[PDB]
C-alpha cells in the first residue's frame, strides 16, 4: 500500500472515554485502569466497554493512521459514525455504524454481521487504518508484515461524519493491561 502520504495526526477525546480509561497527557495513548478514574459521567461516555473515540471528524477525503497493539491479548480498532450508541450492550457491525477489526482469544476477526475470520500469518504489533470517504472503503494493514492487507470493507454506507474508534479491551486475565498507542508519522 502507498497510503502513508494521507497520514493524519489523531488524538483521543477524553470526554468519550469509558470512566476506567487513562489517556496520556499528549492524548496519543490509552490503557484500562484498575478502577474508576474519578471523572463525572456524561452522555458521550461508552458505559459498557473500554472504548474511546478520536477527536477528529472526517466527512470527505482519504485518511491514514497507525496504532501500536504490542503485547495485547484483546482490542478493537477502526472507525465509527459520530452518532453510534454509547450506553448499554451493542454489537460492532456496519448496521450499528462501526467498521472494525479485533483480536480476541488468539484469533483476528472483521466486525461484519456475522463476523468474518481473518488470515494473519504474522501477529501484528502495529495496524494501519485507511479510510476513503468518497469511495466507501475502510482497509486495515499489517505494518509488522511489510504493510500486507488484513481486510477491506467496501460499499460502506457511512451515513455521517466518521470518528477513529478504539477498544483497549478488558483485563480479566491480567495479560491485557498494555496500552493502545497512536504511532508517530
Ligand atoms: C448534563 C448532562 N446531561 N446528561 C448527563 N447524564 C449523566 C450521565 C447519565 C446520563 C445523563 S450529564
Amino acid at each position: 500500500h502507498h497510503h502513508h502520504h494521507h497520514m493524519v495526526h489523531i488524538t483521543l477525546d477524553r470526554n468519550t472515554a469509558n470512566s476506567w480509561l487513562i489517556i496520556s497527557k499528549d492524548r496519543r495513548q490509552v490503557r484500562m485502569g484498575d478502577t474508576h478514574q474519578n471523572v463525572s459521567d456524561n452522555k458521550e461516555r461508552f458505559s459498557n466497554y473500554p472504548m474511546v473515540l478520536g477527536a477528529q471528524r472526517f466527512s470527505s477525503g482519504k485518511m491514514y493512521w497507525e496504532v501500536d497493539v504490542t503485547q495485547k491479548e484483546a482490542w478493537d480498532l477502526g472507525v465509527c459514525r459520530d452518532s453510534v450508541q454509547r450506553k448499554g450492550q451493542f454489537s460492532l457491525s456496519p448496521e450499528n455504524g462501526f467498521w472494525t477489526i479485533w483480536l480476541w482469544q488468539d484469533s483476528y476477526e472483521a466486525g461484519t454481521s456475522p463476523q468474518t475470520t481473518l488470515h494473519i500469518q504474522v501477529p501484528p504489533c502495529q495496524i494501519g487504518i485507511f479510510v476513503d470517504y468518497e469511495a466507501g472503503v475502510v482497509s486495515f494493514y499489517n505494518i509488522t508484515d511489510h504493510g500486507s492487507l488484513i481486510y477491506t470493507f467496501s460499499e460502506c454506507v457511512f451515513a455521517g461524519p466518521l470518528r477513529p474508534f478504539f477498544n483497549v479491551g478488558f483485563n480479566y486475565s491480567g495479560g491485557n493491561a498494555a496500552p493502545l498507542k497512536l504511532c508517530p508519522l
